[PDB]
Order: structure tokens, then sequence, then C-alpha cells
């Protein structure tokens, strides 16, 4: 049973002695015996190389088994491994938190492996620093070497630091480097609309059923009801929500209905609702949408009815497109079509620098309406127009001087350089030479509030500082503005003329209320009421002796004193905000003011020219009747005569008496103190905005910013980039103040008779933290497939899941009020979808099915794993389950060590049989497949080569090579070491023992 010495009461351990015929083998634990000749190979034998395979194995298809995204692998994915080579040395039963980076054991191919391999090395220090770069023409064999190095490197430093949050940021920083893992091969391209660089429209598949959608229905836009033709861009910025799904629809109505009640919704106040909408990106959107907003102000406010219903709530469109104007008033002008026309006109003529600007006239005809004799009501199309707004020619430049200022790239800051650039933009501003900043301010806005059948709205960025707290710094404009914008309200009115002289120069009058025609007498009224506008753009302006400049103020105004309102100087203008001290100028029997190149009466400035200045290149002057009660104000009410046609808004004197204000800029900084906020200034305010004739006050977009630095509008949280539609300041404050400072602000307004206008955003939601796969095709911004790019009908990991909590508590929850109240609104037939909205379904959680694409988010285009030819891994949830071979357990059937016959053999991971080779088992013995690939087993002393000279080895009955013992037999006693190979001619040590061999191995001593 046990072999002792009794000279030493020691115990031999892995000791083989011959009893006589006997055999007998005590083994390395315990030196227990058992009889050699019935030693027997273990069936369940594995080799080290297939311990090592199966290790590696995924431990499980639980999701919490492998990182996922329904269902699908990214580069991303970690997973649970049967086995973990503990501390590189010991393979160990995995934890569950024993995640390890599937691209430790796995690559797409031998290319990527060896980049692998030198980032590990160069990158991880997971390779010694002076091995040589692999290259694609590098052996597999030998990558699989350098692999299991480093996954025995990564495992011994997770060992030493207990952690493998370093290997996350080490294996994600690898992957971004791969083009296929990255933007480079997303075809990022900035043409049209693709502000991001691009877009991934979102189509049907088997593989992500959960994403497919029956609409999708894109660029169905004013020109493209019927599909047929291009439309307007349906993609624009970040998750494009899918207007033309009518759940969607729904949806959209519910949050309208959430926006126009927002007062008594969500602090049970009715003086705080919004009054009208904007509807912003209107090229981008299912036109359905301005029917279904139509639609419910018609049923709640009937603003078909009259003009006094309409005027109510003054409603206003962001339509870029000309042919947009035409629709809007065919659908009953429900709310405010723009004049793009006329704007550019100004863009063209005024604001342009001196080498820029066009002949005058432009103003005259590039509009919705010809000024030249505008003497009728009702007869155009109504229209708001504007100099400036937040994002037209605001903040490109605004972004031009910060990049100036500071060196950075385009669009990149931080508030100080926002400062700083801010610095130099209204240094610029100052000047009379301007980089980024319109030139003829002045003029443009007697332009823009002295027209007639126009809906002006004057900008915030035009009366103060773009950037700075709210109303913290005035512009250099401020006071011609406002001198303008009260001069508005107490003169103009009645019917307008324009015509431009043999010089070039502009004379526009307006008569007075009363007077539609230069021959009509007028009224009571008129007398002290019209305005006369000389405007020119030619700085070097020199009117020769004996010319002059008319303005034909009209039959009310027979040998009338006229005195100024602005007059140009050589510095800048000067102002008059009453008669006081205004020089006087007197019109001819005929209604006539005449101008020349020589003063009136000796009145400085009142000679015409041209000049150069911060204020005015070229001329501007402007004249009003002298002797105005000061109370005098030359508005209309709008009547309550019942409509003849299908119309909200008409173009008249009464439309004509409103002004908008867009009261914020981009650039409006967070508040430092609860008194800066802008909501709380504006409630400080509203009678100022009264006074400067504002009716209705644009409040910039209320949603909290989504903050993720994707686009301008989450870098200056200007409310236009949010991910919860229903969070108005709630959740925390919006960048103006919280949604009480905002109900104070409607509320405010409201007291002094202003409406306010909610900034209604259908086309677009960011930020959604819940990932998707999603099949998706790159493609441009109308969704027409990007041909180049080979992400055509490919999985790909989108953002589309979330809403946040106001989405959640409100989504679809006026939708049963809606119907109960205005059923009309569910019967509706919509020109694009040819169906009704359907309330039968709340949105209460975005996700793809819901959304028509999005920006491209720079995974790659191979971030969702497939195998070479093309099938995605997947656990099973979505499609077929599949993973990587290194995954996966296979089938060992006739793989390993095999019995056939009276032999063994081991067949290689090729199912191949091993010949004249060593093969050493998961448990640490070694194994000899002869040359003949048998197994060598037979107790015998045997020469074989592993490398150079012959060694002398002994396989005991199971197979295993005997090694670090003695054999003792009746002819001598031999010692084998640790390699299995026969000791001659030496002494040597074997932990407590020393054995002296002599040359034909006999054990000499011990
Ligand atoms: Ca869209």
């Amino acid at each position: 049973q046990y072999y002792i010495d009794p000279t030493t009461g020691q115990p031999r351990k892995n000791f083989l002695l011959q009893n006589g015929n006997d055999w007998i083998y005590f083994d390395k634990d315990t030196g227990a015996g058992t009889n050699a000749l019935k030693l027997q190979f273990d069936k369940g034998t594995i080799s080290a190389d297939e311990q090592y395979r199966r290790g590696n194995e995924a431990y499980s298809y639980d999701d919490k088994s492998i990182e996922n995204v329904n269902g699908y692998l990214t580069a991303d994915t970690w997973y649970r491994p049967k086995q973990i080579l503990k501390d590189g040395t010991t393979w160990t039963d995995s934890k569950e938190t024993d995640m390890r980076p599937i691209l430790m054991v796995w690559w797409p191919n031998t290319v990527t492996q060896a980049y692998y391999l030198n980032y590990m090395k160069q990158y991880g220090n997971l390779l010694p620093a002076s091995l040589p770069s692999f290259s694609t023409d590098a052996d597999s064999a030998e990558l699989n070497h350098y692999s299991e190095l480093v996954q025995q490197n990564i495992e011994k430093r997770i060992s030493e630091t207990g952690s493998t949050d370093w290997l996350r940021t080490l294996m994600h920083e690898f992957v971004t480097k791969n083009s296929m893992w990255n933007k480079d091969s997303e075809n990022v391209d900035y043409g049209g609309l693709q502000l991001q660089g691009g877009f991934l429209k979102y189509v049907n598949s088997d593989l992500t059923k959960y994403a497919n959608s029956d609409w999708r229905l894109m660029n169905r836009t004013a020109t493209n009801i019927d599909g047929k033709n291009y439309g307007g861009a349906e993609f624009l910025l970040a998750n494009d929500i899918d207007n033309s799904n009518p759940v969607v629809q729904a949806e959209e109505l519910n949050w309208l209905y959430y926006l126009m009640n927002f007062g008594t919704i969500t602090g049970n106040n009715p003086e705080a609702n919004f009054d009208g909408i904007r509807v912003d990106a209107v090229d981008n959107v299912d036109v359905d949408l301005l029917s279904i907003a139509r639609d419910y102000f018609n049923a709640a406010y009937n603003m078909e009815q009259s003009d006094a219903s309409a005027n109510k709530h003054i409603n206003i469109l962001e339509d870029w497109g000309w042919d947009d104007p035409a629709y809007v008033n065919k659908i009953g002008n429900p709310q405010l079509t723009m004049d793009d026309r006329l704007r550019n006109a100004i863009m063209d003529t005024l604001s342009g620098a001196p080498d820029k600007n066009q002949a005058l006239n432009k103003l005259i005809t590039q509009s919705l309406v010809n000024r030249a004799n505008d003497n009728t009501e009702n007869a155009v199309i109504p229209s708001y127009n504007f100099v400036r707004a937040h994002d037209s020619n605001a903040q490109d430049q605004i972004r031009q001087a910060i990049q100036a200022a500071t060196g950075k790239p385009y669009g990149e800051f931080n508030l100080d350089d926002e400062k700083k650039g801010m610095e130099a933009y209204i240094n610029d501003q100052n000047s009379t030479n301007k980089k980024w900043n319109l030139y003829n301010m002045p003029s443009a806005y007697t332009i823009l509030l002295t027209n007639k059948d126009s809906v002006p709205r004057v900008y915030y960025g035009d009366l103060y500082q773009d950037g700075g707290q709210y109303m913290e710094h005035k512009t250099r404009y401020f006071d011609t503005i406002t001198n303008l914008l009260k001069t508005r309200v107490k003169y103009v009115a009645g019917g307008q003329t324009m015509s431009v002289d043999k010089n070039g120069i502009l004379t526009n009058v307006r008569f007075g209320k009363g007077a539609m025609n230069a021959t009509d007498t007028g009224t009571d009224e008129t007398r002290t009421e019209g305005i006369g506008v000389v405007i020119s753009n030619n700085t070097n302006l020199k009117l020769n002796d004996g010319e002059s400049v008319v303005l034909h103020m009209g039959a009310a105004h027979k040998n009338q004193k006229y005195r100024a309102v602005i007059l140009t100087t050589e510095d800048g203008v000067k102002n008059y905000t009453n008669d006081t001290d205004a020089p006087v100028a007197y019109t001819d029997a005929n209604g006539d003011l005449h101008f020349t190149n020589t003063n009136l009466d000796g009145q400085q400035y009142t000679a015409v020219r041209g000049y150069a200045n911060p204020d005015v290149t070229g001329y501007l002057a402007v004249w009003v009747p002298a002797g105005a009660a000061d109370d005098q104000d030359a508005r209309t009410a709008p009547s309550d005569e019942a409509h003849t046609t299908k119309t909200a808004y008409r173009s008249n004197a009464a439309l004509d008496s409103n002004v908008i204000y867009e009261g914020f800029s981009n650039f409006i900084y967070w508040p430092t103190t609860e008194s800066e906020r802008t909501n709380v200034r504006i409630a400080q305010n509203a009678d100022l905005f009264k006074s400067w004739g504002i009716t209705t006050f644009e409040l910039a977009p209320q949603y909290n910013s989504s903050k993720d630095g994707t686009f301008l509008d989450s870098i200056i949280d200007n409310g236009y980039a949010f991910t919860d539609r229903y969070d108005l300041g709630m959740s925390t404050p919006n960048k103006y103040g919280s949604d009480e400072d905002l109900r104070n602000a409607l509320q405010a307004l409201h007291k002094a008779g202003l409406q306010a206008i909610a900034d209604w955003v259908p086309d677009q939601i960011y930020n959604l933290p819940g990932k998707e796969a999603v099949t998706v095709t790159r493609s441009d911004d109308h969704g027409t497939t990007w041909e180049v790019s080979p992400i055509k009908n490919v999985v790909y990991i989108t953002n589309t899941i979330g809403g946040g909590e106001y989405q959640k508590k409100y989504g679809g929850e006026f939708l049963d009020t809606l119907q109960k109240e205005y059923p009309q609104l569910f019967s509706q037939v919509y020109p694009v979808t040819q169906t009704t909205i359907d309330p039968s379904v709340k949105i209460k959680e975005w996700s793809a099915k819901y959304f028509n694409g999005t920006n491209i988010l720079h995974r790659g285009a191979g971030y969702v794993l497939r195998s070479n030819d093309g099938k995605y891994y997947n656990l099973g949830t979505s499609t077929q389950q599949f993973l990587p071979s290194q995954l996966s357990v296979q089938d060992n059937e006739g793989y390993g060590f095999v019995k056939e016959g009276n032999n063994y053999h081991y067949y290689d991971e090729n199912k191949q049989m091993v010949k004249d080779a060593f093969i050493q088992d998961s448990v640490g013995n070694w194994y000899y497949l002869d040359k003949n690939g048998n197994m060598v087993a037979n107790q015998s002393p045997v020469e074989i080569s592993s490398n150079g000279a012959s060694g002398t080895y002994l396989f005991l009955n199971n197979g295993t090579s005997f090694r670090s013992g003695l054999v003792k037999t009746d002819a001598g006693t031999y010692y084998y070491d640790g390699d299995g190979r026969m000791v001659r001619n030496q002494t040597v040590s074997d932990g407590a023992m020393t054995y002296v061999l002599d040359e034909n191995g006999k054990l000499v001593s011990e």
C-alpha cells in the first residue's frame, strides 16, 4: 500500500516498483500503491488546448451573460466566459461579474486581430514594447500565440488591479480606431440639410420587426402632398419624428393642446396659457400638421369666424420655401406665412456692404405684396416679416466672431470663448465696416415697420446685445428701433406708395388712417398721421444743384408742417421721439415735401447726401406731421364682421396693427442669479413691450435642453434641442427659468394685453438614452439611399428609446378631452396620409418605430457583429440564435483523445491525427503520440527526440509520461527528471531528495 524507507520513515511518492512479475505505482499525492499494470487512460481526458478553447466559450445565452441590444452583439460587447484564466495562469469557473471583452477572444478577421495585437502592445502595454508589429501577412498560428499571451496579460492586470474599468476604456479606444467601427465607414457628408454629417433612414426588416412602420411618408411638404414631387427635406436634426404616422399625429395634437392650455394644466392658472404657436421647421415635416393645428384652433377658438376672432391667436410659420405662401393661403392662413421674398429684398438692397447692395426697386416688387400703390385691404396673402432672427443672420455670424476671436474651430466654444467672441461681435456691430453684422439696420427696420400689409417681427438681438444675460445691454440700435416702434403706433396707417427715382433714391409714404391713395382727402384723424421715408444705399450719393427728392405726402397733407423722426449725420443718426427740437419741413400746396443738396431753412442734416457710418451706409430720413396729440394712436381694431371666405387672418389695417417680438437670442447666457432669469425679466417688462406696440411676444421654445452638445441648440440650450417634449422648466429650470417663472411671464404679458407664442417643434427629439437595434440605410436629407454606402438594410444601434417623465405623464392624456369636446377633430381626413389621426394608442415613450431615422451616430457600418457570410450573431431574441464559434459549444465527437482498436489517438482542431508529438492534458499530464499516431503506454524506456538528441522516456499504462520520480527494477533503479527524461551520469535534487545516477542511469545512492 505505501512504500516507506524504514531508515527514514519517508514514503516514496510517484514511484514505480517491480516486485517479481508485479509492478506497483505509488502515486504523487500520498504515495498510495496501485497495480501499475491496471492503470487506465481517463476517457474524459481533454488537452490543455481544448481546456483553453472551452474556458472561452460563453457561459450561457442569458441576457445577463452576453451584452446585447435586441439580442444583437456589438464591437463593445463583453460577455461571461465559462472560465476565467485566473491571473493569466489558472482556469477557474467564472463569476457572474467576470465580464470579458469579446475582442479578447474573437476578431472579424486576421488583420483586425493583427491590429488588436499592435494596439494592445503599443497602447495597452499588454505585450513587450520591443515586439515587432504584426502585418496583414501574419501567420495565424503566430497571431493566436500572441493573442493568448495578451489574454494572459489582461488577466494578470485584472488580478493586480482587482478591476476591469481600465480594460473597458482601452478596448473602446481600440474599437473606435477601426473604420468599420467609427464615422469613417458612415460616409460623413454635409450636403443639403445633413447638418450633423448624414442620416440613417429606418427601414422595415424581419431582423428588427419591433421597429417596423407602415408609415414613414417622407418629404410630404406643401409642394409634395402626393409624394410625386421632391418636397422639402424630411431629415434635419437628431431623431426625426415620423409625423406621417396617424398615431404620432394624434400625439402632436395632444402636445399642442398641452401648450395652448399649459397654465391650466400645470398650474391651475387660466392666465398662463399660450395664445398662439410658431410652427418650427415647416418644410421638414408632413404638412398634414398645419391642417391638424388649424382644425384644433378652429374648434377651440373659431378662428375663421371674423378678424376679431382670428387676431386673438396670432400664429406664425417657419416656412422657408417660396411656394409655401400660396399653399398656406389655400388652406385658410391658419398660421401666418413669412414673406421670404421681402426679407431677401431687404438683404439684397440694404443689409449688404456698400459694394454689395443692389438697386432699391426690389423692395417694391419682390414680395407677396407690390407696394408701388398699395391702396386696398384684404387683397393679399397675410404675412409676417423680419430683418433678423435667432438663426437668420445671427447664429452663423456670431460663431464666425467667436472663431475669429478665439482661434477655435467654428462652432466650438466654452462660455469664456462665447464672451470673447461677443465682444468682437459687438465691436463689429459698432463699426462702419462690418464683417459679421448686417448693414443699414435703421433703414432695414424703417422698411420693416412702415410697410403696409405686413405683420413686422422685431428681433431681440437688434434691441439688446445677442450674448449676455437677458436684456443686460442695449445695442446701438435700441433708441432708433424703439423710436420707430413708438412712431409706428402713433403715425403709421393708411395706404402706401413706394418709388425709386433716377438717382436710385427710394421714397416711401403712408398716408395715415382714413386715406388709401395720394388723392384721398382723408378723415378727421388723417391730418397728423402718416409718414414719409427717404432711403438711399449709396454712400457717395450726391444730388446735383437743382435736383431734389420729393415725398408725395398726399391731398390730406397740403401746406403742412412735418418734423423729423430720424436724420442721418456724419457719424450716426439723430432720433427725435416727439416734436420738441425736431427739424421741420413744410409740404407745398400739393402735399409734396421737397429736399435737395441744400439744408432747409438753415437746419443741419436736412439736406440729402450719402453718408457712411455704423448706422447708415447711404441716406436715411423719416418725417411725420408735427402737432400729433401725445396719445394719438393710428391703429385699427379688428372687426367682428363675419368672414365671407375660409380664412383666419386677413391682410388689412387691423392685422397691420400687430407687431411680434422674437424675445430671445440663442446667446442669452445662463443666469447667475434668480433675478437674471429671462422669464423673470420678461414679467417685469410687459408694459415696456406694450409701449413699443408689441401685440404678441414670441418666447423661445421652453423645453429643457438635452445639453448633449450635438448641435448649437444643445450647446447654448435655446430649447430647440430637447429630450422631453413636455418638460418646460419643470424637472429643473430651462435657461429662461422654472415653469413657475414661465407661467408668471405669461400671466404678466396677459395683464399688459399682449399675447404669447409657444414654439411648437414637432420635427425631432434629441438624446434618447435607450439603445435599440434597427435596420437602417444611409441616406441624404430626403431619405434617398446613399449609393456608395455599404450601410444598406443593415442592423445598426440607434438611440431611440425614452422621452422623459413628462412625456410619460402627459403623453396622449388629453386625447379623451379632445374627442369629447371637439369630436370633429377625429373624423377629419388629412391630405398626405389620406386618413384620420389615430388616438387609439398613447405615446408615453418613444422608440424607433415612431421615427423616420436619425443623424449618423459614428458607431460604424460594422458595429453590430456579423459572420463573414453576413449572418448576424444573436441571442435568439430578434433572429436565429447564433454566436461566434469562439463563444459556442462544439461537437467534440472524433476530436481530442479517441480510442480506436487497442490504441488511443489524438485528433487536433482540424480533426487530423497527431503523430510524433507530445500533448498535455488539462490537469498537467503529458502523453506522446508515436510516429503512427498511437499513444505510447507500455511502461518501457523509449527513445524520443522532442527537439535535439533523443531522450529516454517512460509512459505508464495509462499513457502518462512518468516524470520526477524513481523506477526500481530488479536490474537497477532509474530516475526520470521533470521533462520525463532519464537522467544519466550526474547528481540531481528533487525537492528534499538528492540522487546520484551512473552512466547507465542506475541509482548509485540517494
Ligand atoms: Ca422631419
